[PDB]
């Protein structure tokens, strides 16, 4: 079932042709063009390799996703919020986020520099976009994925500084539950991610919701650089 | 005659105050941002000058313009559209529409840095959009324009590849035309769009559409991003 891509096409099989081991393996090749990305992401499908491996498409089933109103912040966290020392961004620096999602050295490696130039293209394009978690002047965390409509996949998040992350995916989820945002793609369910609320469901389900989702929309405004969160 | 605008207020003349030769000449000056340019659109002028002199603000006398439903298409473009080679989507690289039109070279030269910063702006605000023309993997063409309600004013139009921008026009306008699209302003009359079925009307006519049409409403989604029209 395994397809092979070519610049010929920006045309994905069907996900349900996806494998099951590795789950989601979908494609191989083609290129991170602005285009075959939109294409891909309209489709339910993403790519995701290491450094030195082509290009791989998935799809995977099930698929781990989040509830915006259904995220669980702890008792603790709360109580830190409630005070945060830090302020909330929306796309201010995109560049630096994804740096900084690239930076650690995890789950983040995979994000080359072929990826950072490719996303960066979409945050230009008006599709891929960022939180930024700021601590006095420095950028502390954060974290960026592409929109689809009411719908948000996220791509990624780090932190440099404790409780940086959570504040952005707090945030951000009482922003976008406010105005209209419905759901957020977490690709694959983790720890950290299943510790947030995230839960699996069925990847047609999934596929059912996204092109519920993506013909959607939010206020114009929304998207448009500004100040999320400052005491 | 003619006007100075100034950074402190963002109001126009009246477009029928305008100069005949050069016809549309109404006013210089101001500045691009989101409001101004906005209610320029509202009031049928539109800014327009070559890189290094002052901004020239105009409403010419006749207006071109193109109904939607007469647009023109030559036999063997049917054909061609048929089996078409061609993607088409809206919105999804409005910043490379418009850049492939300032370098159209012919006259997208107009375009300037300060051009596509501030059309970019009315398009992060959701005003302005875009329609693009795909080959394969490939920008080819497209064409992008500001809204206004079931009026759309078409800025430009650029193409790298056979009948690349008369898909992007015609998949518009039948996408355009299906939900509720009435009227398409092309400012200025030219060979290549009179060809597709533009004419001529008076500037009070156009005008008095512009008053009517700034009131319609399309689809609450028609603008969003997405795929029009996929090859075979
Ligand atoms: N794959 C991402 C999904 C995600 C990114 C950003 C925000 C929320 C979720 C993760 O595991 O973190
Ligand atoms: N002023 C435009 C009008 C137009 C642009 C794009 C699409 C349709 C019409 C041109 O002739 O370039």
């Amino acid at each position: 079932r395994l397809v092979q891509l070519s610049r010929h096409s920006i045309a994905f099989p069907s996900p349900e042709g996806a494998l099951r081991e590795p789950n989601g393996l979908l494609a191989l090749g083609g290129d991170l063009s602005p285009a075959r990305l939109l294409m891909a992401y309209q489709r339910g499908i993403f790519p995701w390799f290491s450094p030195g491996d082509p290009i791989l498409w998935w799809s995977p089933d099930p698929r781990a996703v989040l509830w915006p109103e259904s995220l669980h912040i702890s008792r603790s966290m709360k109580r830190f919020h409630k005070r945060s020392p830090y302020r909330v961004t929306m796309n201010y620096a995109f560049g630096q986020v994804i740096e900084g999602c690239a930076s650690d050295r995890e789950e983040g490696t995979w994000i080359t520099r072929g990826v950072v130039e490719a996303y960066h293209r979409l945050h230009e394009l008006g599709h891929a976009h960022s939180i930024e978690v700021w601590r006095e002047d420095e950028l502390v965390g954060g974290m960026y994925g592409v929109a689809q409509g009411t719908l948000f996949c996220g791509e990624s998040m780090f932190s440099r500084m404790e409780n940086a992350s959570k504040t952005a995916l707090l945030v951000f989820c009482e922003e976008f539950i406010g105005h209209g945002g419905k759901l957020i793609d977490c690709q694959v369910l983790n720890d950290h991610t299943a510790s947030l609320g995230a839960c699996e469901i069925p990847r047609r389900d999934y596929l059912n919701y996204l092109n519920q989702m993506r013909l959607g929309r939010l206020p114009n405004n929304f998207w448009v650089p500004r100040c999320l969160f400052s005491p």
